[PDB]
């Protein structure tokens, strides 16, 4: 008989994750995930030629990083120069039967690896859960906003880089409309309105058609 | 000394897991998990001295394994003899940036390892994805009931086998009335396991506990 059975030794009381760009908690191990378990996800740099990243370990159901429990922090340095998004940093959360959490960060290109060990009531747990359930909508809105923001900032930077290396190819009126749309996006990014930013991204995208060809023709 | 960001925004459309004992889907990677990601969990054999396990890979939200889509299957052979629950088999689901799912299984005692690669589009299409979601919300209560029933059944099966082993395990320092009453409770439990009622089975487990004091004592002395 070829059957396999689930070992259930324990469950996690709260979500476990790391802080990512925009000050948001990104979950590696969700609440009520069976223990022992090993989850890992791949992340990247937020800047061109960024040489190091900070892993800030968080516990809780809130979306804003400061609104959760801070478990620990460590750095991964020696990341080889590359555009943002290029380096691949694998972050692993490993929970054993002892309930002891191990967090590691590993660069796949350079092989460099760093890690920490994190040790460790019901009233505080339930307070965190209730507090999360009370603010749930604001938290969701914040999360979506952050994602939209990072996307927009990316769009802004990339479009400006291609505009600078475009000339003198890129024509007059196109460059004017593009720069105006870029300014518009930049102002939208400071706001709390997700829809306005989506709108500005779309607007910048619709005056940007020629840029693609120009960069492609070399 | 700067910010770290999510590499891809892509997420898994449906849960990914394997079939476990009782024909139930156990999820390794939940629906809407960001990619690339790697999840691993430890499982074991369901029978004594079992030499192999079948890893049956499933995609979907249903609790009955067959109600989900089968992605692929492979066997992990060469498992050294041991009681059920003893071998430690680590199953890993790894989705890369390309969205390709790699499933591996490794027995820790024997070091044996087997794996398969599952391509995208060997899963459900967008329409099928939405259909699966609807079907799961429609059947959620029944699926949950089936799942709980399966867990209860497996606990009961364990108790049955273990108690019968204790009788087998010496096991006749056990007197007249006791062996009979225990075997009767075991038969009652075993027939209850055939039923669809979780509470009835739990009841038979407790009742079996009420006839087992002498077994407990004898075994306690023999081990100690
Ligand atoms: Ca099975
Ligand atoms: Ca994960
Ligand atoms: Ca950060």
């Amino acid at each position: 008989h070829h059957h396999i059975e689930v070992l259930l030794l324990d469950v996690t009381p709260l979500s476990l994750g790391i802080e990512t760009m925009g000050g948001v908690m990104t979950t590696l191990i969700a609440k009520n995930t069976t223990i022992p378990t090993k989850h890992s996800q791949v992340f990247s740099t937020a800047e061109d030629n960024q040489s190091a990243v900070t892993i800030h370990v968080l516990q809780g159901e809130r979306k804003r990083a400061a609104d959760n429990k801070s478990l620990g922090q460590f750095n991964l340095d020696g990341i080889n120069p590359a555009p943002r998004g290029m380096p691949q940093i694998e972050v692993t959360f490993d929970i054993d039967a002892d309930g002891i959490l191990h967090v590691s960060a590993k660069d796949k290109n350079s092989g460099k690896e760093q890690k920490i060990t994190i040790k460790a009531n019901e009233d505080e747990i339930q307070k965190m859960v209730r507090d999360a359930e009370a603010n749930a909508e604001a938290d969701r809105k914040f999360e979506e906003l952050v994602q939209t923001r990072n996307q927009g900032d990316h769009l802004l930077h990339s479009t400006r880089k291609q505009v600078e290396e475009a000339g003198d190819k890129l024509p007059a009126d196109d460059k004017t409309a593009i720069e105006s749309a870029l300014t518009a996006l930049e102002t939208a990014l400071k706001g709390e309105d997700k829809a306005a930013i989506e709108a500005k991204m779309q607007e910048l995208a619709q005056v940007s058609q020629k840029l693609m060809e120009i960069a492609q023709q070399q």
